[PDB]
């Protein structure tokens, strides 16, 4: 059921916070980030915090073919993540190269809020960010990543160390993906 | 009245931020200034004492507390105990009662504060929830002379649910049982 | 009027410039002095001045002017090693406001200042908005724990950096209600 | 069978208080298979041995007999330099089981030795309670987030303390289901 994928990896990602895991994550690396999709999607997919070993082709997109996935992940992890525009840079490449067979977006946008965190003592306030705007410009990051890192821009807040904030991006961040969530 | 209902329902608020802007682990483990930092935050716009040690004689209700006098320092003192072990954390939490530094509020903020310590010093916090307002305050007074019965409930009732918020619920719900006051939700 | 404003900015700018401000004593009420002076020197009679009546007007509690000296030495004699301790020490300092005008942005150039040797960070200001800052300076009076968290959330490292500086400083005059631009 | 759970306790504090423990390979499954060996000396045939059956004991994944010596080099390989390069380690190695018994006793010495060298400090067990223990033991298999977190909370400095040692001893049993004393 949809609804066990969703209850339990909401209930998961409340535990990083709660139990203050987050911030034990490596910042900014594909390790990093299995270490979130792993913990998120634990007793849901069993390829959790795993690398897909198959292409995967969604419509007129690009993504890194599993044959160099490792390899290209390597690259990506080398890139610089000081200022805004590495960390939105990063952040574009890493969405192109799609390491999971599933939940790559839910699972960077929480990796991306913590290099922020970290790097500029900022977060994503994704409740003002719409769908439509944030997809259309994710779809643009493959030629153009302007829109995106503007619409991101408009919208940081401070609070990183608010836990109603990280609700209203949890809520937000599977909005995107067409799950209506609540708390 | 009514401005008691805003004391408490204001004081639950604060100490819910405490949680929710991760705060409660940043005020000094198991010291006078991490208690009053606790205390300061609850009382915020409730007291105009709050987080402030008092300058008059409570030693009411027939109990022997810290005299005014001497309050700064006999907490200084009471800061340099040790608090590595259970028993030595609950040696601390009775000498602080005892010593008794706010007019008002020590119940309520001492017990989020002896939570802390268990929390940092042996991965535990106390399951209030089931420790029944009788028995407490009974272990609490008899603690002036002989803490062994508060040690024996403390012990028999502590839970490793440390980062869980809804426990952290339960012992301010029971936290303002003892105290005298029903609330709800938070 | 904006000429004053303007005039207070340029040097703000020379005290980054010809490295002035790395000169200026730490954490102390002289420290806060040599900045004040400094900033508004041909536009306020008293730069780097202790005031000497109470200060304007509202349910306002500062320092009152004639024990200003005195206290001040106390708030000195605080001491300024850790995060928590430069705070309270920056809110006692607001509290006591020991100049007629020019509180705010000098003070915040002068926290900077003791962040940056003591812990080698400064306050991103450009991060934190009016209305939130305001309020924590104003809280601060009762408990000063949402000004320390505001505070620390919004640290910066860049402590070298000109154009944080200058963010910082065009944050920092909005908080007095100043439009300022470069 | 008393017998034996005593004796393999005799034997472990025989490696303490002769400073054997300090002689075994660190980090690797040779210096587990050095306390497996003189831990369950007179008990198992195969002490310190690896098992060629598999463990089909329920719907248990541990590593196949048949690879088992291989898999184990690839495990030996791995760095424990960090504290999570180290759990990982003890994760990826208690996966392969490579005792026919005494893995779980036998892995926490090993573990404990790890952490001393690498660390300077070692697990203290007796905080840890069993259930606990045994849930994040099983789900590392998926993820080992939590097992960290348990770990991580009870380290201890007190890595010369053979009272701690003792007390690790007697919940290391307790894991397993083995009432000892002293
Ligand atoms: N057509 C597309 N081109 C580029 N990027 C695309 C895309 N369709 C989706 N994406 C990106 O991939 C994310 C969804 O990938 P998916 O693996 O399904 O993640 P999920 N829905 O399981 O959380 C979106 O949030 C978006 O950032
Ligand atoms: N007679 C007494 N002797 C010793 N300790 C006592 C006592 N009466 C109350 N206490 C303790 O002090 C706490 C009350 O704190 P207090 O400042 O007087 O009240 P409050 N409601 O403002 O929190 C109780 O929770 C109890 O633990
Ligand atoms: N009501 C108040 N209580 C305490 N502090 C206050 C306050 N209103 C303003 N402040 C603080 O004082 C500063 C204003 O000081 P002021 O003397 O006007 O300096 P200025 N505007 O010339 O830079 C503000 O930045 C704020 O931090
Ligand atoms: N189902 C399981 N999956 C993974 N690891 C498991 C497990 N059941 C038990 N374990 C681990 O293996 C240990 C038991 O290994 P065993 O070979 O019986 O050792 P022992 N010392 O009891 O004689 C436990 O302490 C635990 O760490
Ligand atoms: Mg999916
Ligand atoms: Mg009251
Ligand atoms: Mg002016
Ligand atoms: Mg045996």
């Amino acid at each position: 059921e949809e609804e066990f994928e969703i209850n339990l990896s909401v209930k998961h990602l409340l535990e990083l916070w709660d139990k203050n895991l987050l911030n034990t994550f490596e910042i900014g690396t594909f390790k990093g980030l299995s270490q979130i999709h792993s913990y998120m999607f634990k007793d849901i997919f069993d390829f959790n915090g795993q690398i897909r070993n198959v292409n995967i082709s969604k419509n007129n997109s690009m993504f890194c073919l599993a044959r160099y996935l490792k390899q290209n992940l390597e690259i990506i992890d080398n890139m610089k993540h000081d200022t805004f525009d590495q960390i939105i840079d990063k952040y574009v490449e890493m969405n192109i190269c799609h390491p999971f067979r599933e939940g790559n977006g839910r699972s960077m946008r929480i990796w991306l809020d913590l290099i922020l965190k970290k790097q500029l003592n900022v977060v994503v306030n994704w409740t003002n960010i719409n769908k439509d705007e944030y997809l259309l410009a994710m779809i643009n990051s493959l030629i153009d990543s302007t829109n995106l890192k503007l619409l991101i821009k408009n919208n940081l807040t401070n609070k990183i160390t608010d836990r109603n904030v990280y609700i209203k991006s949890i809520i937000k961040s599977y909005e995107y993906e067409g799950f209506k969530i609540n708390i």
